[PDB]
């Protein structure tokens, strides 16, 4: 179960050369956010981007050592800055992970100086911990009288290792408890933010962002695409082909001689009258009440939508569609109203009505808020995704060998690998690449 040193060595190198252009490029994507902007997300991405850098730039070390079958085979007085560059970024990577991803969830589902000192802590954890254990209790530490180079251990003549021959009882605990701390915990919380940003993606907007939306906003009267005074926000005035009717009616729902020029307050309260209208179109008609009652919250402004467009009777003849709504045949509804003249009429407002009906999301309504709340549940899941795969199998493998020190060398080795790639993997995930 011994990898050939080769192999390693390969390994260790891939991840280096790949490693260091991608987090180079990270590193400036997030400076150039921060510098224009300033956010939190940028920050974590900023020290996230630093830390994977440094850790890039001790695995060419790691990767001798490995083609030196575990053996140091460098100058002693390497080995100590060598392991705060390999190990102090293994465990704040995770941290910052958690953190970008909470940041994301946040700024994403709720819309500087928090940000970097959340960011001093982590290093001041990580570094206090490493160095404290370190410099009290590695071969050549403090409590070591003995002409010990510091971080090696010499297992046999000639034979000088540096950090991974390291008496486990020293070693195992320091790695086991900050293994919860920094990587286990951000974990949990990464997951947490992901589930997050998914419910808020589901539940992220609704029939009045939407309206708007596929309505937009005229404060003048104006003529609809099928030629009829509309005013504010989709408010049909009048089918009559008299200004004069429209004018009238205008002023007749809002109380007050508007001369066909209104505010956006105004538009506004006829937008919630007419919404409201839909909805009691629905609740009043025997062929739409118990389609609605029996839909979600998204479904149920898709179906408010058309009403809106095309008032309750018109969309009670859809007797198939409605129907397969109510029994949750979702593709087969929409199949028919596809066939529609209104979708004939309007396709793109038909398309994104229907699509929302199939698939029961906000996807085919690509607000700026909604894309936010996506671009966060993907960072959330790429970040759930590098912590499992990358740093997760060496925390797991120090967690492991605490617990059952019986287990051999084998896991730990590849564990250290996996957190390796993590340089690869994590700027690809953050968002931050051009
Ligand atoms: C404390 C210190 C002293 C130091 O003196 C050099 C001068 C030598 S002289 C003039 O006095 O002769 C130099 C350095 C860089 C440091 C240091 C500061 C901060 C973190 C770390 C890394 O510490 C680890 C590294 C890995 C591990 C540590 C600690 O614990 C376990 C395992 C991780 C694992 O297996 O997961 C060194
Ligand atoms: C604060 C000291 C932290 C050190 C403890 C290390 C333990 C590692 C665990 C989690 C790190 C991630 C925690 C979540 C940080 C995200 C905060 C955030 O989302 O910032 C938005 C904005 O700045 C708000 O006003
Ligand atoms: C939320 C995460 C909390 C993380 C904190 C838990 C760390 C506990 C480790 C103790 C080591 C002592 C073991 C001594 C056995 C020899």
């Amino acid at each position: 179960m011994d990898l050939p040193p080769q192999l390693s060595f390969g390994l260790y190198v891939a991840a280096f050369a790949l490693g260091f252009p991608l987090n180079v490029l990270a590193i400036r994507g997030a400076t150039a956010h921060a510098r224009l902007r300033l956010t939190p997300s940028a920050v974590y991405a900023l020290n996230l981007g630093c830390s994977d850098l440094l850790l890039t730039v001790s695995l060419p070390l790691k990767a001798v050592e490995a083609l030196a079958s575990g053996a140091w085979p460098l100058p002693a007085s390497l080995c100590p800055v060598f392991a705060v560059a390999h190990f102090a970024p293994l465990y704040a990577g995770g941290g910052f992970l958690a953190a970008l991803s909470a940041a994301r969830y946040l700024g994403a589902a709720f819309p500087p100086c928090y940000s970097w000192g959340v960011c001093a802590a982590i290093w001041a954890l990580v570094l206090c911990h490493l160095g404290l254990v370190f410099g009290l209790e590695a071969p050549g530490g403090w409590l070591d009288h003995s002409n010990t180079s510091l971080g090696i251990n010499t297992p046999v003549n000639g034979s000088p290792v540096c950090l991974e021959a390291w008496d486990p009882a020293s070693a195992g605990p320091a790695r086991f408890s900050l293994s919860l701390l920094l990587f286990f915990l951000p974990l949990a919380i990464t997951a947490f933010c992901f589930v997050g940003c998914l419910r808020a993606l589901a539940r992220g907007s609704n029939i009045f962002e939407m309206l708007r939306i596929d309505e937009g906003l005229r404060l003048k009267i104006y003529k609809d695409t099928e030629g009829y005074y509309t005013i504010g926000i989709g408010h049909l005035l009048t089918k009559s082909p008299s200004l004069n009717a429209a004018k009238s009616e205008l002023d007749k729902a809002i109380g007050r001689n508007t001369n066909g020029v209104i505010t956006k307050d105004e538009a506004e309260k006829l937008f919630n009258q007419d919404v409201d209208a839909a909805v009691r179109g629905i609740l009043r008609n025997a062929k739409l009440k118990p389609v609605y009652d029996s839909l979600d919250a998204v479904r149920r402004a898709a179906l408010i939508n058309m009403v809106f467009q095309m008032g309750e009777t018109g969309v009670a003849g859809f007797t198939n569609s409605l129907r397969m709504l109510q029994q949750k045949r979702w593709d087969e509804a929409a199949v028919n109203l596809a066939k529609s003249r209104w979708y004939n009429q309007t396709p793109n407002r038909a398309k994104r009505v229907i699509t929302t009906f199939r698939t029961g999301t906000w996807d085919a309504y690509g607000s700026l808020t909604h894309r936010r709340k996506l671009r966060a549940a993907w960072v959330a899941g790429g970040a759930l995704l590098t912590l499992l795969l990358c740093v997760g199998p060496y925390n797991a493998s120090n967690v492991a060998s605490f617990l059952y020190p019986n287990l051999g060398g084998s896991w730990r080795k590849l564990g250290l690998i996996t957190g390796a790639w993590s340089v690869v993997l994590n700027p690809l995930v953050t968002g931050y690449l051009g």
